[PDB]
């Protein structure tokens, strides 16, 4: 139980990328088009989008994924311009932190799954006006799927930071 | 009967893999802009979709195609990181469970056929409105086609076990 | 006249090839939006294109070219794995099918020409509607030449048989 | 005066190509939406279209761009699958042949203009109606600067065949 | 604290490149169509458009980013091509000085945040109308972060340009 | 100054080719869907244009790129092939010749500034109508800096020649 964990890390990895890499980028290309609400004012749309979706899921993920890779960017560089041990053991600890971090922002962001209707008050909106949504169920499904691939990942580098930590 | 198994097998996968990325891509990209229903209600366009198609089609293929893969790719990073034939005997028969599951969720989601007809009861929509569908039989065709395909693969997946089996 | 038969079979398999890759792809892409019925009904447009043209000419054609390479797959594969000659024969007879079946077929689906005016009567459409076509020049154009070449290829594919066969 | 030939000729040929690839795909990407023709019949505008255009410049240009490359291509799988000076011969020849018909073709075809205002008479447009063009100019200048290029190349050629020729 | 900056400042450039090229092309693709005022002439959305945002953020990142590593690719170059640290020196000196300055023009034409109103009195909009922003927030957050990352590359460079002046 | 030049002039150049590769195709992608006149007859828009911009800015630079890179590939080719300075000092010659008519056509064609406000009297139109522009302040920036390029390759070239000519 020291040796498959990492084949599994990996794994689950290359299957996060590609999976977030061929599909996301078209599920939310209409997103705002068919975005649509109950009124005649020019300028409710647009605002009630921006408060229920200000920061969207897709960008958030990719963010995730670099700034979760860069402590091994950092390592192959200092070994390709060259005490070690120290490098791996901090790179561990700093990798733990942001996976935990990010699961944690995605928990108290968005949350576990997407309505079909919005409520807004918003300036120009007149006083609660009712927001429809596109594609709910796909972004639910794809909200699980992320967030147990994540969980994974944490139990997987926790168990490594046990094993080998003092 | 236990060679050619192997080249059909992997001629089988390219030929599926080549094909749902060159043709079905496009054939789903006027799926929401061309199903129009018989209202004036804002808001049931969007929700007659999401009841009649929840998870499109490509999508939940293109996440078999990969989650069907794994496998060998674990086995690739052992071999490169390196009791042996154990590796072979637990892939092969997870990727016949594989194979199965998602042979059978198909038939249980979608179904054998595409109508041109839905009928939907879903708020805001007034009683049972009518709604209408684009390109069923295109849809039609690739569904069979697909379902064959990995029929075959099941057939092959289950000689080669049994050749093997105790 | 013995040697060039293979020349001339792949030079016209790459241009065909090149021909519907650079070309065929935006003849096709302004197939629904600009195919306009005489009604007000919501639903006989898409009724009456799917009823037009149940299957468009270049997935057709796509699946042509790909299920008509697979014998070299298999053989390329059956070669890097490893009573001989017999594979080159049972692969020109598939070929030879492969090729007949799916001339015949598009003569059988389409035809030679593309109209300009249909009359369509099917379910929504009240009794016998006009519905008029997009870039039908072309489009006959296209078929006409997709035609010529693949009775090339038979020809080509005949004589070689021949000339080998008893 | 014997060997530059070959320069301009590949320097021409290949300057071709990418002016057409890099530029020519996005001049005609509005040719049709932008059409505009002066009736409320439905079904006027595709007709005058289709009367006008039938067969787009960038795709004949395409398909003389490769069909004039095909002995090359000929040249060199027979020179990797093994005379010499008969193939050249016979090869150069039709280079010729295919380049003047190319030629004679577009100016046939075509003209030497692109006009800003059409009129149609078929049906289902009512008698003489007046349609409207986007970008002539461009597609003027791109006309005219093609012409030159293959006017060029038939000179270098044929001064070639000369230079060899008893 | 001499060797560590050099992966920092790599590390930092590289992720700054990426995240410019995955995400930073599409928000930024419905800035125009959703940018709506509310008046019935004909020429205000354009300029009021046009003096909002006369120059988009990205086409400035874009042009910061090439900018930066100009000094790089002529170093590349004089050595390519063969006193030495005189280069090193004055390329050091240069992009100190680029940074600081592209940082502060980007304060000074956009600012800290995005709004999502403004108020135009630009012929021919009569008389200060108002007119409605999209998607202000996932903006401001990329204005907040970019700045971060810069300023964090201008600390490095001085700390490198300090540790080796006189 | 001697030496530098070639780098300073292969650098600008690199430059040159990113920035037009890289951004200047999107910015003219909404050139004449938000090009709108005050009227209602169908044929003012298109003519206006066309009048307006009768030759788009990135394609005439497109142009300049290729066809001021052509003496460096005869250059490529003639030596490929195994009196020869002559060469050298023909192509500096023509490349000088080049660079100074397309700058010259760039004053000439276009100009200094793009205005928001165009008055056509072309036919269909009636009597001077008003046209309005889309995006007239970032095009300014791209001309004025392609200008200042190019009179920077002028210059570098101008000292080559005369450090080399009699």
């Amino acid at each position: 139980s020291t040796m498959i964990g990492r084949i599994l890390l990996t794994v689950v990895v290359i299957f996060r990328i590609l999976i977030v890499a061929i599909v996301g980028e078209t599920v939310y290309d209409d997103e705002q088009t068919m975005f649509v609400c109950n009124t005649l004012q020019p300028g409710c749309n647009q605002a009630c989008y921006d408060r229920a979706f200000p920061i969207s899921h897709i960008r958030y993920w990719v963010f995730q994924i670099i700034m979760v890779c860069t402590p091994s960017l950092c390592f192959i560089t200092y070994s390709v311009h060259q005490g070690i041990s120290r490098f791996y053991i901090i790179q561990v600890v700093f990798r733990n932190a942001l996976e935990i971090g990010f699961l944690v922002g995605q928990y108290f962001l968005y949350g576990f799954s997407v309505p079909g209707l919005y409520e807004c008050n918003r300036y120009p909106c007149i006083k609660e006006v009712e927001c429809y949504v596109s594609r709910p169920t796909e972004k639910t499904v794809f909200l699980v799927f992320m967030f147990a691939v994540s969980g994974i990942c944490v139990v997987l580098n926790l168990a490594e930071l046990n094993h080998l930590g003092w």
